[PDB]
């Protein structure tokens, strides 16, 4: 071995940064350990039919909230939004409506003692979940993320949740004029086959680097370099793992599912693509699963570190109820070293 892999943790371009670890928090949040985190941020507050925010349930928003008991330097976020969810075209669209939507924000931050919000429109001038959009979508939503901040203020957290591809970047949001105006950008950096089928559905969902098995474009690394490119500083990205598998447009798993039913389970065998460096389940001889592991894990905190972008979060907590996945992610950013000498222990010294 004459090229081993060193772990990163501080970089001496950027001390200071403090980079940070993130869920988001997608129903019952019994099994969340605060103690990993830095941050937690409820999916989701909805906008419901005549423009009001609603909650769900609650009381596991106050279950994340009471998690500051423990450890008072938690922030807890609220996402308003998600895939599917209705609202925020109309939201952004004129300037009544948009001190509308900062109003309610801000009532729902003082009510809870919120930390923040976190805006999840999937996505300006798409509607390919289904919810209305206009091609004025991508201006109106710098204006809406103004109408928020001028109303929060600077000292509660603001971030909106996006995608790194090209087409985003063109046709959803004005990285740098949003740049400003968040603390956050939460870059979900993967579901890259989500509707894909066939072969091009047969490849990695997340993968870091390019490879064989990736599609053209999409990897973390390009997502990342599109919005630095595009003005987004690098401290302000979070980088986001999935807590799942997917196999193309129809087939998704928690990790504990994997972990159960699939990782060399099954006739399903585990491989490891060292190129695009995220594992991989193969059955019968053909690509079966794509998601995330220790390894990957490490490989991807390391990226964060050596990038010196804002931190890491995963979608979502509750698809790893044991936090296997969650503490790796928590000491890959905070003790890489530990990460590193655990990982030697499956792999050998490297």
């Amino acid at each position: 071995i004459t090229d081993p892999y060193n772990p990163i943790v501080e970089n001496a371009n950027c001390p200071d940064i403090n980079p940070i670890v993130a869920e988001y928090v997608l129903g019952n949040p019994t099994n969340v350990d605060a103690q990993l985190l830095d941050a937690v941020i409820f999916a989701f507050a909805e906008i419901d039919q005549s423009g009001n925010l609603f909650i769900p349930y609650p009381r596991f928003l106050n279950q994340l909230l009471a998690l500051k008991g423990e450890k008072p330097s938690l922030k807890v976020i609220v996402a308003i939004g998600g895939w599917g969810a209705e609202g925020f075209s109309d939201a952004a669209l004129t300037p009544t409506s948009r001190y509308n939507f900062a109003r309610q924000v801000n009532q729902m931050i003082n009510e809870y003692a919120l930390d923040g919000i976190d805006i999840d429109w999937e996505y300006p001038g798409s509607s390919a979940s289904g919810i209305t959009s206009r091609p004025q979508d991508r201006e109106n939503f710098t204006l809406l993320l103004t109408a928020i901040r001028d109303v929060i203020g600077d000292d509660k957290w603001l971030s909106v949740a996006g995608t790194g591809d090209r087409g985003y970047i063109n046709s959803s949001a004005e990285i740098d004029k949003i740049a400003p105006i968040i603390d956050y950008f939460n870059l979900m950096s993967y579901d890259f086959t989500a509707g894909e089928t066939g072969p091009n559905g047969r490849k990695h969902q997340a993968n870091l680097f390019d490879s064989d098995l990736s599609l053209p474009g999409y990897s973390v690394d390009a997502m990342v370099r599109n919005l630095e490119n595009a003005g987004m500083p690098s401290e302000k990205i979070l980088l986001g793992i999935p807590f799942y598998g997917r196999l193309g447009a129809t087939i998704t798993r928690t990790y504990d599912e994997l972990r159960r039913d699939y990782i060399n389970k099954n006739g399903y065998e585990y491989r490891f693509d060292n190129t695009a460096q995220v594992p991989y389940l193969v059955k019968d001889g053909d690509f079966a699963m794509s998601y995330d592991d220790a390894l990957s894990i490490f490989l991807k905190t390391q990226y964060v570190l050596r990038n010196c972008l804002g931190g890491v979060f995963s979608w979502t907590s509750t698809y790893d109820q044991a936090n296997i996945l969650a503490r790796t992610m928590s000491i890959g950013i905070n003790d890489p070293e530990v990460l590193k000498e655990e990982l030697e222990g499956i792999y050998g010294q490297f």
